[PDB]
Order: C-alpha cells, then sequence, then structure tokens
C-alpha cells in the first residue's frame, strides 16, 4: 500500500550525487557490488520522471544562488571527524520552522557541495559516507513530510517539465 516504484532515499541520493561527480569524470566507487545485479531490470520509467526533475531541480537552484552555500562551504572546513558533525549542523538550519518542497531542493545541493569538498582534497571514498547521512536526514524528516503530503508524485506533478 505505497506506490509501485520502490523509491529509495538512498538510491535517489546515490544517483543525484553520482551525476555530480560524473561531470568531473571521477569514477566514484558507488555500486561496490559490481556483480551484475538485475533483480527486476534497470527499467524504471516510474522513478525515471522524478529522477530528471529532482536532478535538474538542484542544478536550477545552484545557478540561482551562486553566493550563499558556496561561501558557507568554507566554514565546513576539512576533516573526517567534524565532517560528520558539520553535516547535521547544516541541514538542521535548512529547515528551522518546517519542511517544504521548496526547501528540500537545497538539501540535495548540500550533499553535492560537501561531497565534492572531500574530492577536492583526497577523500573521494567519503562521498559514499555523505550519501549515507543524507538518506538518514531525508528519510527521518523529508520522507515523513512527503509521505503525508501526497508523496514523490506530488513534486513531479507540481513541478513537471514542459508538457511531459
Ligand atoms: O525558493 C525556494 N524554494 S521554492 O520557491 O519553493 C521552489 C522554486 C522552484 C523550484 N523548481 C524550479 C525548477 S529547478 C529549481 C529547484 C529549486 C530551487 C530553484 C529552482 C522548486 N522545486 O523544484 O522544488 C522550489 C528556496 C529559496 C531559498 C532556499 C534557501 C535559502 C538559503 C539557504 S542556506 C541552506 C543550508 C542548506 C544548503 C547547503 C548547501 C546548498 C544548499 C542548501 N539552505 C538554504 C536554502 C530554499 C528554497
Amino acid at each position: 500500500h505505497a506506490g509501485r516504484t520502490g523509491y529509495d532515499n538512498r538510491e535517489i541520493v546515490m544517483k543525484y550525487i553520482h551525476y555530480k561527480l560524473s561531470q568531473r569524470g571521477y569514477e566514484w566507487d558507488a555500486g561496490d557490488d559490481v556483480e551484475e545485479n538485475r533483480t527486476e531490470a534497470p527499467e524504471g520509467t516510474e522513478s525515471e520522471v522524478v529522477h530528471l526533475t529532482l536532478r535538474q531541480a538542484g542544478d536550477d537552484f545552484s545557478r540561482r544562488y551562486r553566493r550563499d552555500f558556496a561561501e558557507m562551504s568554507s566554514q565546513l572546513h576539512l576533516t573526517p571527524f567534524t565532517a560528520r558533525g558539520r553535516f547535521a549542523t547544516v541541514v538542521e538550519e535548512l529547515f528551522r520552522d518546517g519542511v517544504n518542497w521548496g526547501r528540500i531542493v537545497a538539501f540535495f545541493e548540500f550533499g553535492g557541495v560537501m561531497c565534492v569538498e572531500s574530492v577536492n582534497r583526497e577523500m573521494s571514498p567519503l562521498v559514499d559516507n555523505i550519501a549515507l547521512w543524507m538518506t538518514e536526514y531525508l528519510n527521518r524528516h523529508l520522507h515523513t513530510w512527503i509521505q503525508d503530503n501526497g508523496g514523490w508524485d506530488a513534486f513531479v506533478e507540481l513541478y513537471g517539465p514542459s508538457m511531459r
């Protein structure tokens, strides 16, 4: 009794972040389990529509705010110990009062911003860790907000591309 797409907070973040790194050409060792996993074929026209919307959603945002999160990035600093604690401290501010499709878009960007921050130095593997925490906060907050507010289909339906 919950759609038939199987959207996974982990997968969505893994794809979005995976694309961000692709732009640079970094073969992010995401699917460490590279043993040919079919299960039910890669075909996912269902979650495919939102994959583009959500993927493009962040891009359009980053282009609008090119002097907000970029600066705060310097505050994050560079370290594996504080990195994990800094993430939660940042997202916490993303939604002080309440959550909304409008604010969540910034959520994805954050991960990508902090993710690349590690790659810039020499902590590519860390990119995987970030995604782990991202899904936690997204599933522990957003998920509940989206699930109660229609769901994923809402975002894509509300913010749908031209025609299709
Ligand atoms: O305007 C906003 N939302 S909206 O009006 O409801 C909207 C407007 C357009 C679209 N879509 C249009 C097509 S693409 C697009 C998507 C989103 C926004 C703009 C365009 C969408 N949406 O798709 O959900 C939502 C909006 C504006 C500003 C912020 C915002 C501002 C300062 C900060 S600081 C921070 C720390 C986390 C943090 C750290 C690092 C980086 C980011 C955030 N996060 C912030 C987030 C957050 C949301």
